């Protein structure tokens, strides 16, 4: 029996086929993360971490949709095996916060591309993931903001850790 | 500031991190799977091996939840990329069929572990991935029964893959 | 008195008009095929068109109302009588499919000229068109596909048609 | 495989297909007509005029559903470019007052054509369609008393206009 | 403490600024209008431009909570003294309408230097803004085409006022 | 057509029109003061100060509606550019404080010359504006206390803004 072909082009094919794999290994880098922070008294840290690696799943599921809703093949490769050590909770958000930025870009890579190709098919499915990415970008940023103004002097890791934890509880 | 050591054994965490990895693999290869029934016209398959891939990373989050909680760092290894050709529905579904085989094998090896060096806490804890690790394992006997009895003359497929739609829609 | 001026650009403007004489042009198409559905015992395939020439109409008059609110004449040109006579349902659904594409081609090509020309209130108009577009493409390509697995042999026929009611009975 | 034969007479099957067609024919020609008044500040005239287009289209897909249900091949022809320029206000109601007389004159003939091949499934069919029609001839008359009685010194054209814009709201 | 850096680009940071003093002068041109209107007897278009007034300003904070998630300094600039003379009602609309198209111009390079610049958070954020934009341009051509039909003819100023009046009270 | 005269004198005119011009001036000062603090990670002030802001807008707004209400022109001049460079939070809201007790002054000054005047109309109006006006001072005056109080070792800062931000979030 014949299915039809894919219906994205080649290019667009793989920058998104790359951005299911981004999204599943960034999912384990801030579990890997978030058991740093849970084995180190932080389970503030910890649980954000753990449900924020979760949102990243889910957008590589929904990638994963699209993908076989236009009949193109998700070629999945390596999960590369995240960093596991860290200095302490700032350097585990300066890296986080270093990711998503890298995030936001490979995703205007590929919007840039599907406005290239013409692609307004897949420029309109991915404004939905520039929005939400862009949220995800900003929290982590004001939570780095937030760390660093509270500093580790006496109970500052405390306090962090509590203000952390506090933005996980309200975003579930 | 000291963090209290893991609260479980050397051996039970081996065990414990190796089967978190282990459900990963498994997820993608059941990624995979869904992928080229979608791509082959077999949607209900499709749908059904999606929402069971997603339900294996549940369980890997599971065991790292438990992981968390008794102060054992999580070891996320790299991830293998799966295999990406298959030769029907009736080989993808006897493969599967297979790895359930084996993940009920794994589970029951880390359980025996934890009676053996008198670890009730892991053993009462892991009773429930037993319980709904059996029922995968027999739905998934189920459904390959039932694609072999109906068989691929005529619109043997198309049946087949309305049968495990049915399933798939039924467990959500 | 005075009237105020065309609010959107001659390009603009001609594109949007071919577009609207396009999609009524489609619609007729859509009845036409839906008949001979109907008067070939494939009353699923027959409601099915009919509703989805139903739904192009609605295309054709969400455009008028957006020329309208930016004081642009409209320009309806003749509808040519659409084709009548067919070889069957595959036929049918891949003349449908290709009809598809082509429409999702001709959107894109507005889209695109909307961006490089900066009129992004008509880009903005359009997103929503691109997305239920290529929601029907994806439709379309799905019940091909449908078709083309469960095939011609013996009651193929019937069971196709029956899995196109259903598609039709959800999608109202 | 045998469909069976058209349920209607050759007469009267005709006499359906070339309502259908005038029908479409009307719709457009209402929709030209709206165009104009929405490009001349006539807002109210424009809104009607759409909605009623909309409705002589509904009228259109009725009398395929019939044929449809009947067996009856329906034979969609070329559908003109309607007129689009016109005079004033007045003169779009007179040419639009003129020609619902001409389609109650239309559906009259098919109802007689019933009665003397005694289809009485057809005359039965087509009294909702007599009923409706005779309300939408009455309403032009009515908008037509009222754009003579109001005049066009000196706001004249706005009162006739929010008279119009009135009942559009009233009848949606 | 060291906070983040401002997330968008030198230029896009520019013509945001830009563009949020560019409102808040619109919003005070407004408001002068407005009392135009209320001291010369005409109320309704009074409220209007008041509401219309605040709505402006309300673009204006849309546009700083934007700036302030992004770590972007908002550099608040003198706000032009507006124009406190005008000659009647429909001076006053034309003035407005040709102020809302510059508007439009406005916004729709911002987000060509978006697109060109590859920053789609701010694409994407801009969307909202250009339909919302989009709809008051519509308006006021609307407005200032039925101030055109109605002229200042014996009570022409009157309808013209509660008409504009109607509009006011239909949008709280 | 003949409008009547302004129902204030000239004198509280002025003293009118110089206070919406205030309040503006406010306004836009305390927006200033709100993205010093959210680029300094004092996104509680931050958040604080913009919703201050929009209530002074608010009383401009106010101001406005009384002067169209007695047909008195509002004859609106520039917004100064405000302050944008601030030492930290303390000499902030030290800055704000001292503009509250200007403008609680600055209304005292226009409610004692309605007194002068007799214009009781006037008078009565504004003991609204001094009763919310007393309530924002101390307010002002309340949050400067508890600045200074808290101080700004250690985490003496992120103590502060969490206090601004639980009043922001209360006084929604
Ligand atoms: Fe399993
Ligand atoms: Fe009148
Ligand atoms: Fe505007």
């Amino acid at each position: 029996h014949h299915s039809q072909d894919p219906m994205l082009s080649k290019d667009i094919i793989k920058l998104l086929n790359e951005q299911v794999n981004k999204e599943m290994n960034s999912s384990n880098l801030y579990m890997s993360m978030s058991s740093w922070c849970y084995t180190h008294s932080l389970d503030g840290a910890g649980l954000f971490l753990f449900d924020h690696a979760a949102e990243e799943y889910e957008h590589a599921k929904k990638l994963i949709i699209f993908l076989n809703e236009n009949n193109v093949p998700v070629q999945l490769t390596s999960i590369s095996a995240p960093e596991h050590k860290f200095e302490g909770l700032t350097q585990i958000f300066q890296k986080a916060y270093e990711l998503e930025q890298h995030i936001s870009e490979s995703i205007n890579n590929i919007v840039d591309h599907a406005i290239k190709s013409k692609d307004h098919a897949t420029f309109n499915f991915l404004q939905w993931y520039v929005a939400e990415q862009h949220e995800e970008e900003v929290l982590f940023k004001d939570i780095l903001d937030k760390i660093e103004l509270i500093g580790n002097e006496n109970h500052g890791l405390y306090l962090a850790d509590q203000y952390v934890k506090g933005i996980a509880k309200s975003r579930k």
